[PDB]
Formats: structure tokens, sequence, C-alpha cells
């Protein structure tokens, strides 16, 4: 498809072009859907011979419009109490799995997970080469699947930005299975950036809520999950800016967003400040951290709060250098002939060298003065760099110091036995040994304490072995430096 797909988005008028294009493309086909049916309909089957009147819901990806090819097919199956009742849910687990493994014909790789967050039992069926998972309970997953199949049909740019954002998302490596964005992450701080646009292009959750109608009232797990089933009693938006720009503001909005100290609400379209203790006192189990993104349903769920400050750093560091991009004439013009424009570069895999310079250093907590000035010290002394004017500096080496100190150190050592750390560590780095061999920026930010390193000159292309030198060396620098108070 690489090849395919790139050149079917070459092909196309413009950036919007290319995002519907793009959802085009990467959609389920009809085939697809009624194989994926074919599968949902024989574990209806077999799991009505053990549990009659038992539901199969198919949730998640499969219908909640955002489909691609080879996604998981997901599952619910609808049928003095202390924290037994956890136990019996165990129990009632490993049984659905006991059905899969043995009984429903074709199906493997069944594997029970009851110490996951919600408890599933994860599944393959063999013929159709599908897999995914059985939840006995995940009642909310379906209507915020709903929720965002109806999303998907209130603008219709909802599902072009989604899966762009998606392809971007996976292509910057901030979507995963670690502490990465979940995809349904990313598509909640994508909904809920379309509900903080000037004009809304999407209505916020607690509006949809006040839409509601007679009997549309639900409630799952004690949270109100009661909106609309169609698009049809609720007005159009007002917003009338395009594709290619509403991907734009996109980069350049969560670019410039406050993640540490904001929780972001899809149900009041609104940032709520984290601190102090707000939000934390009204939902209780809300787990607040360095990105902060609410259910709109279930309230004291953060979605985003797997994710470390170092994924939601490189978050928007990449989205600061996609709105850079975004503004060069490379995405707005199209190409001649055969060139990559607009959507391309994108999707295009990054240079090892951005890859690094996106995800940003943790240091030791410290005060950003003292930290910034420890820095500075740093590579000062203890390093070869000569340095220069969120804090930010331009450094520049003309040297190999990050490379070959193990030798200069057992240099020293046994010159030691001739006759607290920087000078001595300095010792180490002016024993290794007009353009500057490597120039490159180190920025800290307020929240969290991290530096970014980005190179500016590489002739030899050696930025990526500073950078993860760097990622061992100054961690440990601040530490000594903060031991020798
Ligand atoms: N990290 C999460 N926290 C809370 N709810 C989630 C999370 N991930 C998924 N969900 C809910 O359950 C569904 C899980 O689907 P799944 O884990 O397969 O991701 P998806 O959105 O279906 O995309 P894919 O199928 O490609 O992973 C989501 O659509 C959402 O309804
Ligand atoms: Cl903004
Ligand atoms: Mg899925």
């Amino acid at each position: 498809d690489s090849h395919q797909l790139a050149k079917a988005l070459a092909e196309a008028a413009d950036v919007g072009a290319q995002m519907i294009k793009l959802v085009g493309l990467r959609e389920l086909s009809e085939a697809e859907r009624q194989l994926r049916s074919l599968v949902v309909a024989l574990m209806q089957e077999v799991f009505t011979e053990f549990f009659p009147g038992c539901v199969v819901h198919p949730f998640g990806s499969s219908i909640n419009s955002f489909d691609v090819h080879g996604c998981d097919l997901d599952l619910f199956l609808d049928l003095e109490t202390p924290k037994e009742e956890k136990a019996e849910g165990a129990a009632m687990l490993e049984l659905v799995g006991s059905i899969l493994r043995g009984c429903v014909p074709g199906v493997y790789r069944v594997q029970t997970v009851p110490s996951a967050r919600r408890p599933v039992v994860k599944f393959a069926h063999r013929p159709s080469g599908l897999h995914g998972d059985v939840s006995l309970s995940n009642r909310l997953a379906l209507h915020n699947s709903r929720f965002l199949s109806l999303c998907s049909e209130l603008d219709g740019r909802v599902r072009p930005l989604v899966y762009t954002l998606r392809a971007w998302a996976q292509g910057r490596g901030l979507s995963g299975s670690g502490p990465l964005l979940s995809n349904y992450a990313l598509t909640l701080l994508v909904i809920y950036f379309l509900q903080t646009r000037d004009p809304p292009v999407l209505p916020t959750v607690s509006q949809l809520t006040q839409k509601a109608g007679e009997g549309e009232q639900v409630e799952v797990d004690g949270w109100d999950c009661s909106f609309p089933r169609d698009a049809s009693r609720l007005e159009p938006s007002i917003n009338v800016e395009p594709l290619s720009s509403l991907l734009a503001q996109f980069f350049s909005a969560v670019s410039s967003w406050d993640l540490r100290g904001s929780l972001l609400s899809l149900r009041e379209g609104q940032a709520l400040p984290v601190a102090g203790g707000l939000p934390s006192n009204l939902w209780e189990g809300l787990r607040l951290g360095p990105l902060n993104l609410q259910d709109p349903f279930d309230l004291s769920h953060n979605v985003a709060a797997n994710v470390t400050s170092r994924v939601a750093g490189r978050l928007q560091n990449c989205c600061r250098a996609a709105a850079n991009y975004c503004r060069s004439l490379q995405y707005q013009r199209r190409s001649s002939r055969g060139r990559d424009w607009g959507l391309l570069p994108l999707l295009q895999p990054s240079s090892p060298s951005s890859l690094l310079s996106a995800t940003p250093i943790p240091l030791p907590l410290a005060p950003f003065t003292q930290l910034t000035a420890a820095l500075v010290q740093v590579f000062r002394e203890a390093l070869g760099c000569h340095i220069e004017q969120s804090a930010s500096w331009r450094c520049a080496l003309w040297h190999r110091v990050w490379q070959g100190r193990r030798r200069a150190r057992r240099r020293l050592q046994q010159q030691t036995k001739e006759g607290g750390w920087l000078a001595t560590e300095a010792q180490v780095t002016q024993e290794l040994k007009t353009e500057p061999l490597l120039s490159f920026v180190a920025s800290v930010s307020p929240a969290d304490r991290m530096l970014t390193v980005t190179p500016l000159q590489d002739p030899q292309g050696l930025f990526p072995d500073l950078h993860h030198f760097l990622q061992v060396f100054l961690p440990q620098a601040i530490r000594h430096l903060k031991l020798e108070h």
C-alpha cells in the first residue's frame, strides 16, 4: 500500500482531497464488513448455545466509523457484596474464555486478561484471519462508540481529520500499547479540538445530553450516556474552515496548549484548570498527569492517564514541527510532477535525528533557574561546548567528546596511580584532546522540566550519538549537582 497509497495521495487535487482519499483507501471494504459480520454471527451462535438471550455487541473500531484495514474486532457480550464481585467477574471471564477456546470452530490464540483495567479475552479467528477482544462488561464502550460515529455524522470533516491525524500519530510514534496515546484518546483529542474552535465544528457532549429526547435516556455505571440517535434533530455547524486549515489549526493548537495544568473536558467542551485539586474533588478516581483528557461519559476517567511526560512532550514537539510545516508552501500547493506535497511529508517517516529531537530528556526535579544554570554549567564545563543565547541555548561542539570517554578515564585513573562532579568530569572531557563539528540547540520548558535537544548543523551526521550520550549524561550531571547541596 505504501506505494499505491503514496501515488494515490500524490495525484489528489489538494490537501482536503488527500485526506478524503486517505479515508476512502484506509477504511474497511464491504467484503471485510461482511466477514466481520460472519464472525460476530458465529460468536453469537455459540454464546447463544451457552448463554440463552445473550447478545454479542460489536463495539470500537468496527462500529465507530473510524475503522481501518486489519483493525481489531471488539465484542461486548451482554447477558453483602464486597470486593469478591471482582473475583466472580474474573471467574465468569475465564468461563467465556473456555467457551472460545474449545467450542466455536477456528478460533485460537485465546488468552484471558483479568489483569487489565478492563478485563477482556483476546482471541483470533483463523479462517477470516481476524483478531480481537471479548469484554464481559464494558457497556460504556458501546455508547461512546455510538458517540464517535455520531460525531462523524455531525460534521463531514471529522472522519478525514481523525483518519489523517491517526496516520500521522502512528507515523510519528505517538500512538501505541506503551504510554503512547491510544487511538481512542487521540480521537477524543481531535473531537475536543473541533469542539473548541471559535465557531464550533462539533457540539459538546453536554449539549447532546440536553438534546436527548423522550425514552432515549440511558444510564451506565452511574454515568449519563444519553445523546440523540441521529444527527437530523441537531443543527449543523457554521464553521466553514476547510480541511487543511483545520489540520494546521490542530497542530498549532495542541502545540500551544498547556497539558500539565488542564483537564480537557469534551462534555463541557472546555479546558478545566487542574491545579490545585479542582476537578479531583468532584469526580473521584481521576488520575491526573502530563496529558489529561476526560471521557465524554465516565468523568472519573482520564483516557490519556497512561501517557508519560516524555510522550506528551514529544506530542507537543511533533505538533509544533507539523504546524511549522503546514505554514510552508509545500503543504498548501500541489506539486507539478511526482514531488511530495501536502499530507505526504506528514505521513512519511521522520528522520532519526528528528525522531530523537522530538522526544525530550527527563531531568531531575529542581528550580527552573537553578536547573538551567546547572545545565549551562554542565555544557560550559564538563563538556567542550561553546554556549550562547522556556529557556533555550545554542551550543557548538568542535569535538568528539561523547565518544571515547572510557579510555580517557582509564588513562586518567592509571595516571592517577602515577601521581563531587563538575570539574572532575571536565578533566575527562578536556583530556580527550574553525567550523563547528556539531551545532545544536538545548531547550528547557517550564512544565515539565525536560531538555529538548535539537540539531542545527550536523555535516557528518553525528547528532544521534550526542543525543543518546546526553540522555545518559545530563541526568547524572544534574543529579550530582543536586547532591552538592
Ligand atoms: N485507553 C482506553 N481507555 C478507555 N477506553 C478505551 C481505551 N481504549 C479503547 N477504549 C474503548 O474501547 C474501545 C477499544 O477499542 P480498541 O482497543 O480496539 O481501539 P479502537 O478504537 O477499536 O481502535 P483499534 O481497534 O484499532 O485498537 C475504544 O473504541 C473505546 O470505546
Ligand atoms: Cl487554541
Ligand atoms: Mg477496535
